[PDB]
């Protein structure tokens, strides 16, 4: 059984939480406390292969940020999920990839664009510019929704293939 340790890195409620835990609990959880990280195991027998999935729920800020760096640079895969209708959290998605590239010294960090609340209306993000994006940083780009469960399941799924294609290379 091999593990894989992932993140959810991404701006303040996008639905960092929600996402995870719909596929923990397996349902959608509409309040949930947004400066708590908790960390949730799941196991999945995914391409054959019989792995445990470590994810962490991040909050946004840590004590310390050597803290917050701590998992930054064990993270093997990273799902940078924004929001469609907050451009706000979809132009941070620079200074993430930057950031985290930067903690772990690569330029091949395995990670996946995440669009979030693909259900709601108010879309000012439009998915040719993430899309643009996701190409440029050489990584894929899926539209999600913590509350229909829509891409949410591909997204994790795919991030799990990005990690093992950079650990293939
Ligand atoms: N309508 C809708 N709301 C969402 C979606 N995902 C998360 N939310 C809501 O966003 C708010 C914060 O969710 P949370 O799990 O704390 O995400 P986070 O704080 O960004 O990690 C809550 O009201 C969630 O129910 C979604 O896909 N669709
Ligand atoms: N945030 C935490 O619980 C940290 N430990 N857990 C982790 O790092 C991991 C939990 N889930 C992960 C997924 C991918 C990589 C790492 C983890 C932590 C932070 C500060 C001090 C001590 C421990």
């Amino acid at each position: 059984m091999t593990e894989y340790k992932l993140v959810v890195v991404g701006a303040g409620g996008v639905g960092k939480s929600a996402l995870t835990i719909q596929l923990i609990q397996n349902h959608f959880v509409d309040e949930y406390d947004p400066t708590i990280e908790d960390s949730y195991r799941k196991q999945v027998v995914i391409d054959g292969e019989t792995c445990l999935l470590d994810i962490l729920d991040t909050a946004g800020q840590e004590e310390y940020s050597a803290m917050r760096d701590q998992y930054m640079r064990t993270g093997e895969g990273f799902l940078c999920v924004f929001a469609i209708n907050n451009t706000k959290s979809f132009e941070d998605i620079h200074h993430y990839r930057e950031q985290i590239k930067r903690v772990k010294d690569s330029e091949d960090v395995p990670m996946v664009l995440v669009g979030n609340k693909c259900d709601l209306p108010s879309r000012t993000v439009d998915t040719k510019q993430a899309q643009d994006l996701a190409r440029s940083y050489g990584i894929p780009f899926i539209e999600t929704s913590a509350k229909t469960r829509q891409g949410v399941d591909d997204a994790f799924y795919t991030l799990v293939r990005e990690i093992r294609k950079h650990k293939e290379k």
